[PDB]
């Protein structure tokens, strides 16, 4: 029996087997008043304390949000749908510990991504039972709101006031504050790690007062606030915010009685109406994400970053080979999971348009421009690549070297990371390639789990990486330092040193992208 | 290794089999035909054609080091054998430039690169193709150790080639 | 060194065998006499405490590292034995000052001063001797690597210690 006392009260928790050791998981611990009611669309409420022994035996419900229907049946789709009943009633969290007991052990806090709309920290490739086992740090997630009862915004009113899943996040991060000792943790040495909008979270508690002082150090796996799906305007947050109400019949004048009109609404209702709020949209909209409210965030965080506001750190960046691919079969012409998706120029325009709505007609040239110069024009995946590096190198790549870059010209050390292995048992075709999201199970260990039909050079490469992630984590440096490992550089501006992650030989090279970012960081933001 | 290295010590031997066998794993089938073959370049072209380099550069001159990676799609030698010994010269001398001969559209651009990068070394002694947005070819300094890579896909600068075998060749080996 | 290096592949043994007797040259009869010694005190105490030291000051600390050379006028282990692991102490503690005890007069003289290294270092951090016109014990860097030799005659500044031999413990050995 393993019970430990919180400041809210005790809670039980259930050992696991795992590499012939054992881990403690206490799935599903409540961190804040549930969010129904009165409640909805408002910033978390602290938790009111019970005695007796609440049972932290399985995973909670996750957050209500809309579901992806497009490959029914498939795995690699279905993989990141939720796992576990949804409700409103999800602001739960998951700590994973060694066993024995550790001292005072480093803590790896994640938030998952899926666009601010989706996600659960319940998933599979977020189990932290092998990070506990292998390294004997404290594996911590938490479920936060996402769509619009997590981001609705009409900016200033507390009834609605915007960004309040990064405040569940951020109330997460406290509750590890004042409850991880307990449980043989060091709340001073807090990691806090997530993948895609989990990573822009990531980079926003960065830039967030308020979480500056709930951790340590931060890792971004393909994912930062600069990155463009990743903040909403006021602009256009209130067009939402009242486009929503028109489709729920909830048009007021009292935008107080929008919001009490919206809580009156029932989840589905509001689901339903998410995806038509925006004209057009992309497979990479975030209708209702982070905004600007003057409380989490005080500024653009464009602003922020530039002139140096954000916590002083050290911080590990990463992206993906591929990281755009996996968005061309949601929505663009001639693209298919199953078939080798040989597009043409003229299906290649069409998916800027796609991707790119509005989108001045020049904006959609200068990128065909750039990105089809061909060398040469005779090979016939031409047009089939180059639309993934466009999305990919937009939506996650130059935005991460940005961050990282404008990040360590403030004097902290910063480590970048270029993910290039291919996963043996992907259910998505060969030409996606090295897909965003598919380094996570890496992280996770997951092939550490020999049962599991991963190969031998998998195994290999993913302990080294919860190796590097641990030591970042522990001690600010990202290094395997027992196996004759390359050493990782920091990254700094001017050489733009970054390591290469793959089965066979890890790499230093310098200035990823430099041509493409340049492109979509100097001149596309003027378009 | 008996064939290679005849007279040859039996601990000289175990030693270059100590360095090339150490298996990231030990799983992978052609992991010691890959071996021999990386001991034979690395022993008698790679690492001391990069000493070469860092000792001459070391009196001051300019010296820039290519590291070349692209198979010919007309090799007569199997695929395991991979980018020979022997065959990049058909590339500086342009033979691919004659489109009526069968090379890939990319065989042509990259040797017509390679052409203008070595005529370049000749009248001016700075190895750059100027005109096409090509990687600038960075010297060779000890310290640095950055190399270019030659293939048809993107070249790179990369440092360091084979620093870990050489050090076996070049500070161990000449000891045995 | 199968006594020493019990598991200890045969390969490993034979690297310890081919570094250390290199002879120059092959005629002096105390040649493996002296070479076991060596091995077994660069492998257990010599080079690992080189290696801290490198590692530590890396880390922006001021280090001092010495290298003890006085034999006891007094050791009741034969000649041979040299400089012995342990037999520092007695130098360290000040057993020589007290003159009752048959000590030379360079080992007071020795050991007042040690006594006086050790307890400035204590104090103020420097381990100097600062009155009698002693040699200035400098800081080791990673780079420089300069130790100080305590002996009876004169004190010098070196550097990196068994730079060879260790560069085999602490590079290569940890491989076999
Ligand atoms: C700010 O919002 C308005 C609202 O338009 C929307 O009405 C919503 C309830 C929803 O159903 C949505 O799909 C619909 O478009 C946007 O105005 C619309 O914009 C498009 C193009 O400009 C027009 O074709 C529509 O006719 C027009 N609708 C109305 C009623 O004015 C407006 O575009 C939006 N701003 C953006 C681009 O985000
Ligand atoms: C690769 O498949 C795409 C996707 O479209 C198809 O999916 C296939 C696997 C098959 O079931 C097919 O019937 C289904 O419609 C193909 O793109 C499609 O091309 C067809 C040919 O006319 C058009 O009718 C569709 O508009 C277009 N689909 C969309 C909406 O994008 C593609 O042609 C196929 N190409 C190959 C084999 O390279
Ligand atoms: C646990 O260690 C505490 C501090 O450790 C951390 O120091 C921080 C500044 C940060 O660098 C972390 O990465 C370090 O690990 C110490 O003050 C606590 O008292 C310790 N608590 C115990 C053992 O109960
Ligand atoms: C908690 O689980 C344990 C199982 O042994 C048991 O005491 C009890 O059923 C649980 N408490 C509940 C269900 O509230
Ligand atoms: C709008 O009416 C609502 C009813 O609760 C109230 O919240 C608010 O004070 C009113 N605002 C004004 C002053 O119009
Ligand atoms: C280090 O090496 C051993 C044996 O070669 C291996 O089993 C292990 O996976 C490695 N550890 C790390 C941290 O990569
Ligand atoms: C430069 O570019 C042109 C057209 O893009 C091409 O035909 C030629 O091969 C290139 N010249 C060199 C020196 O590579
Ligand atoms: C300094 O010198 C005096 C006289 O020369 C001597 O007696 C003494 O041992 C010395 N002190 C130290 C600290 O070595
Ligand atoms: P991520 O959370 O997967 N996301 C950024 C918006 C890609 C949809
Ligand atoms: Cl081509
Ligand atoms: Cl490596
Ligand atoms: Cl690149
Ligand atoms: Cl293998
Ligand atoms: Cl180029
Ligand atoms: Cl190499
Ligand atoms: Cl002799
Ligand atoms: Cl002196
Ligand atoms: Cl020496
Ligand atoms: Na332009
Ligand atoms: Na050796």
């Amino acid at each position: 029996d393993i019970i430990i006392a919180t400041k809210n009260g005790k809670v039980r928790g259930m050992q696991l087997t795992v590499f012939g050791g054992t881990v403690t998981a206490f799935l599903g611990i409540p961190y804040a008043q549930p969010p129904l009611g009165r409640l909805r669309f408002k910033k978390p409420q602290s938790l009111t304390k019970w005695s007796d022994i609440w049972n932290a035996t399985k995973y909670a419900n996750s957050c209500c949000q809309n579901i992806d229907q497009s490959f029914p049946g498939f795995h690699g789709s279905e993989m990141w749908n939720p796992n576990t009943d949804l409700s409103e009633d999800c602001l739960y969290l998951n700590v994973w510990i060694p066993a024995p007991k550790p001292k005072n052990a480093t803590v790896l806090i994640w938030i998952y991504g899926g666009g601010f709309q989706t996600g659960t920290s319940s998933l599979h490739v977020y189990d932290g039972k092998f990070l506990a086992r292998v390294e004997r740090v404290i594996v911590v997630s938490m479920n936060y709101r996402v769509g619009a009862l997590g981001f609705l915004a009409l900016p200033g009113n507390p009834e609605a006031p915007g960004n309040m899943g990064l405040f569940d996040q951020q109330l997460a991060l406290q509750w590890v504050q004042k409850n991880i000792a307990a449980f043989g943790g060091n709340p001073k040495s807090v990691t806090l790690f997530g993948e895609s909008a989990g990573a822009a979270s990531v980079s926003l508690h960065l830039l967030s007062p308020g979480s500056h002082s709930l951790f340590t150090r931060a890792i971004l796996q393909s994912g930062s606030f600069n990155a463009p799906w990743a903040v909403t305007s006021l602009y256009e947050a209130r067009n939402r915010t009242l486009n929503l109400a028109k489709l729920t019949g909830c048009s007021r004048e009292n935008e107080t009685e929008i919001i009490k009109c919206l809580r009156n609404k029932d989840p589905q209702e509001i689901l339903l109406n998410e995806a038509f709020v925006v004209p057009y949209g992309t497979p990479l909209s975030v209708n209702f994400g982070p905004t600007v409210d003057g409380d989490f965030l005080t500024d653009m965080p464009d602003i922020l970053l530039e002139l140096g506001q954000f916590k002083k750190t050290q911080i590990l960046v990463g992206v993906n080979k591929d990281e755009g691919t996996a968005f061309l079969v949601y929505g663009a012409p001639g693209f298919s999971k199953d078939n080798n998706s040989i597009i043409t120029r003229k299906e290649f325009q069409e998916g800027l348009k796609i991707f790119f709505p509005g989108v001045s007609e020049f904006g959609k040239e200068s990128i065909l421009f750039h990105y089809t110069d061909w060398v040469d024009d005779q090979r016939p995946e031409n047009y089939r690549e180059a639309l993934g590096d466009v999305v990919g190198d937009y939506n996650f790549i130059c935005p991460a070297l940005e961050f990282t870059k404008k990040f360590s010209e403030w004097g902290n050390n910063a480590f970048f990371y270029y993910f290039e292995h291919r996963s043996s048992k992907l259910p998505w075709p060969e030409w996606m390639g090295v897909m965003h999201g598919y380094e996570i199970e890496f992280v996770f260990g997951l092939p550490l789990e020999r049962r599991d039909q991963y190969t031998k050079a998998e195994e290999i490469l993913s302990r080294s990486i919860v190796k590097r992630w641990a030591n970042f984590a522990k001690y600010g440096n990202p290094q395997e330092t027992q196996n004759n490992s390359t050493s990782w550089p920091v990254f700094k501006s001017t050489e733009q040193k970054y390591l290469t992650l793959n089965t066979e030989s890890t790499r230093i090279m310098t200035k990823l992208r430099a041509q493409q970012c340049r492109f979509w960081t100097s001149f596309f933001p003027k378009v």
